[PDB]
């Protein structure tokens, strides 16, 4: 093949974990899978192909913003036959109760993008998770003994928005995490008719800027991956 | 008491039931409810309060579309206590594969309806359920050996449409059911605070035309009320 | 028989007086209806037909809301000949110098809903009654000596809603009360060729906090009806 | 002197008769007016103040489109004490039942401009006339032998539409004419404080395609002309 | 002929200068045309065709307003052959170093108006100018040396706005003049094929407040059409 | 340095291009400039800054979409001090007379995005370029024997949009290219004062699928970024 994703039919398995950072694909590539083989390098957007205990899994960035990550996702649904999407990756969290490191499962997600509205006859689309995606998700959190909040996520296109009230509002209705993709990977499953599921770990919060160590922030990272990875086993169950 | 509830504050359980017909209440409360007082009567909008199991459990209807089930939940939320609201209902189904006597479970629900804009800042707000009462929906019915159907529900302010179009989309991009109240429900539960989860059995097919009526229509209606009982009783536990 | 109405084309007049209020439709049958049979219990939503100094009227609720009152007048229109629909509900007044018991004539309805934006191709319909109906109206009001202000009602889909600043605006425009059913009802007459006008009696005061009281309500819900009833006679002369 | 006209307080009368095309303002001042004088030729948008059967009356045309007549409708209500405004114009019939040279009377008025939007928080205003006013209008035209209708309106930002449907959407929803100025006059009156009427002469057809011919155009113009002017004594009476 | 236009094919140039006031047409007419004639009187709105330097050129008033200008333009492009529209109107300024007497060039324009949006799918149709006139123009005014600002105009539909929170957003996005007709023409423009440009001199500052008036206004204003009129004869050779 | 650029005030100049895909900024920086160092590896979103005939340059990718490039652009303007944005890339073009290889500057930029919306108050914003710096585009490519059309580009939102529609809408308003960022950039620009352009060869067109050799795809790109490099020294001048 497509004019993003240079491969055949068969070089992705049907579920693909997407980080927002490339760089991370090849780390998860060496890091969780086994006998993994590169898949695309097309823009430096590298994709890879491999198992996890087993089960055929493949990983490649899909970019910031919901633009980016409905190009990738939309081929890979219509032209490599993937059938679920596990994004992987950070976000801004604003409820007080929200602390730094949380797990956070996207059930759906909020946003200010018109993606949807384009596609809905603009109306209200409710952007929303595989719900066996989200208990396989929660299930598995539960599993590595992580505590994993569910709710919604509101996908922000723009990172430094103009509107510093929206804040209030996210925090008001129960936001738990702001990034900017899961809304338009949400969009792109239900318009062709796949799965797709968006697990975040808490970066920053809107609040006061706490701080995490560098080997904290690996040792969360590692901890959604495994989430991920241990969500699809359950999920094959 | 409230301006659409004569009632005080115990009147009603944490937990309510809402089906949209008050004649409805009254069944559910006849039928499955033991010792079940009638706490409401204002509008003609009957509400019950009884013990199913020894659970505490009310059932109220909440009238039909979402600027009537608003002002009912809310109340409910903000002056009864009220944490838990279950709408039990009927919907009509687009999808092919959707069949009658389906039990539909709404994780999330879009909607014609403008009211969660206001609330949003004219952005997208994915009307979302709790969590925790679709997984304690979704295990009770597979208790009771019924298969669930989880996803979106479609809200429409018009019954009788101006524009059947919006079927052909509904459809596209996977829409479950179609009712009338969820995604005012949902929007109302998070703005104060509330849990809600809206159910669902698909009483026609705005597809192959039929609207479903039988012993065996009454008997899938039933499984739906036992479902939402069963799950309070599981979400205690 | 339609689907929220078990009755036959020939149960109801061909005109319909209108409260959101079920048991107000039974009042209004008892106290100046002769002749009173029930044509409507479904959903609890009681009608009748009676007579009134001779002439055959009907009066059914219709629920609270647009989408609800969306429905039975509809219905009504299609499959029971009814050429005219008068609601006679309750609002809130915003402006200072409209206070409690006040009766007002919606020659026009403005609304935060989006039904009518989506019958206009999302431009501005304007949701106006039928000129004679609200000149009947003004005629039986000064026959009867009662005051009645004639202007811009709003029907608002969020009985309580999240935007209070709204209220200033709807003031500085002179709305004469907020109610939640006249933009939905002219909506309805418009696009299904019939006719309809809105009288309401200011129930309450969204400013100083006012709700029904006294046996006041009563005559002044009566003089509504009183101005309701004689406007039908007018127009049939 | 505001901006657009060099008059004074004083200039001009109470009420101002309003066509879109300044020579008509001319025309309307030595045919119906004693004792004209020009009050304003700013921007060629000539003004006159007269006197009928003995009434101060004035006229002044207000330009195309509703920005036009924003400005002078405004300008006359804050500076020259002007309490009413009737709009005196021509407008393009959209019903098959509706033929040249009819005269109708907008009792409320549709737009596609954003106008109102901005006024009420991106909710739907009513554009309404004043009730008086039109009723006043329907009792000149009755005492003079003119029909005329009574209804709808619809002021359009582009007399070449892009957008043909759209007439078929009008037509549905019963607009007697399309014109450009009224839903903003009825904007301006009701921001300002001050009563508005519109009154159109059908001088075209937008299905059928004819313009105004022969020397019918004149009396019919003046037929308008005559209801108005009327309408203006009943309302002092 | 047209609706608003009384002449025939050939009595305008190719290009036509278009202030808003008629009057200020007659007034380039006399001043800088050579043997101008009257081509158009219809509604007041003065046309004349002439010679400056030899080439044929035209000027008209175009009235005030999208709507207004919008009806001109066009029946100018699609009945006389004009292929050229070139705005010499006046604009306020919100930034502060923006001065009066500033000539300023509207590259692009942005608008209160919703003309282009339902041209555009209601998507952002982003109304720019001719680039080639641009330049030309920018050349001319060198060669007067007169500094000329190339940027963003705002279209306002309301001279008289409810909402002054707008001017500060005008300034923040580097709005240079706020003008009501810009936008109208480059949508006319681009809808029927032809090419137009906007140059405005600043007649007031709507932050220091200060309406300029001199000999050194209509000296800027005088300039300001000359730079209109050479920039016809650079896009000659 | 900020989330995404580890760099201090200094590393980049005054001047940044901006490529879609990040693996052409490393090109760019090996090809056209000397002495080149890298700035930034966030990501993997390399960025180099150097000289070109002794003017010193920045070069780096902004990403796939409107969200993407809008953080880029927006850090480098208020954190690095960056006065000019070239995006230098591709687009597909929608016209007849527009064929492959084309060089398009875009003076303009339609979209579908909310951004601007968002920014300015839901009303149209123009998003436009710099006009010197989109002058000394087209007289660099001049200098170089190259073609340039000049115009409005269309940014989207969804590279795989719903509405096939839209294309023709763009072809019937002139739109030169199909891309996905300038609108964006544009944007921000305005936000934070700086100053922006977009410069794109085409690649594909809706049209007839015709084809590029990679060595002609190669020359191509090389004849843009050496535009872009010339226009900048043009604009210094």
């Amino acid at each position: 093949a497509t004019p993003h994703i240079n491969a055949e039919m068969g070089d992705f398995a049907d579920v693909v974990l997407m980080p927002g950072d490339p760089l991370r694909a090849k780390y998860i590539a060496e890091t969780f899978l086994e006998d993994a083989r590169e898949v695309n390098n097309v823009r430096g957007m590298l994709g890879f192909t491999g198992t996890y205990k087993g089960r055929k899994i493949s990983v490649m960035g899909h970019g910031v913003g919901i633009p980016s990550c409905s190009i990738y996702t939309k081929e890979l649904i219509t032209d490599f036959g993937v059938k679920k999407i596990i994004r992987v990756g950070s976000c801004g969290a604003v409820l007080p109760h929200v602390k730094l490191r949380d797990v956070v499962i996207g059930m759906g997600a909020c946003t200010d993008s018109k993606v949807n509205r384009i596609r809905f006859k603009d109306h209200d689309f409710a952007a929303i998770a595989d719900f066996d995606m989200v208990r396989n998700a929660v299930d598995a959190a539960k599993a590595l003994g992580i505590d994993a909040r569910v709710g919604n996520l509101f996908s922000a296109d723009l990172f430094y928005s103009p509107d510093g009230e929206m804040f209030d509002v996210m925090e008001k209705y129960g936001i738990l995490g702001v990034e900017m993709e899961a809304a338009g990977i949400y969009g792109v499953a239900a318009e062709f008719g796949a799965k797709a599921l968006t697990i975040c770990t808490v970066s920053d919060h809107i609040r006061t800027h706490e701080q995490t160590t560098a080997a904290e922030r690996q040792t969360t990272f590692n901890d959604m991956i495994k989430i991920a990875l241990e969500s699809v086993l359950l999920g094959d169950k």
